């Protein structure tokens, strides 16, 4: 788990639900 | 679990719900 | 697990939905 | 497990889906 | 799984569904 630039993310079962229109 | 940037985030069952329209 | 660039994502079962129009 | 360019993901069982218009 | 250029995926089981229109 390592991060050097920016907008990065680390974690299992990390779910991400987008913004619906 | 390391962050050098900004915009980064580190966490297991982080689950992420963007703002719906 | 490693990143150096930005928009990178390491997590497994991190499912992914896109915005709906 | 190594990213180095940006737009990269690595996660196994990472389902995704782009959206629907 | 190792990934250099941008634009790169690695995972097994990894579906992906294309934004129908």
């Amino acid at each position: 788990v390592f991060n050097n630039c920016s907008e990065v993310q680390i974690g299992n079962y990390n779910s991400l639900v987008a913004p619906p229109r």
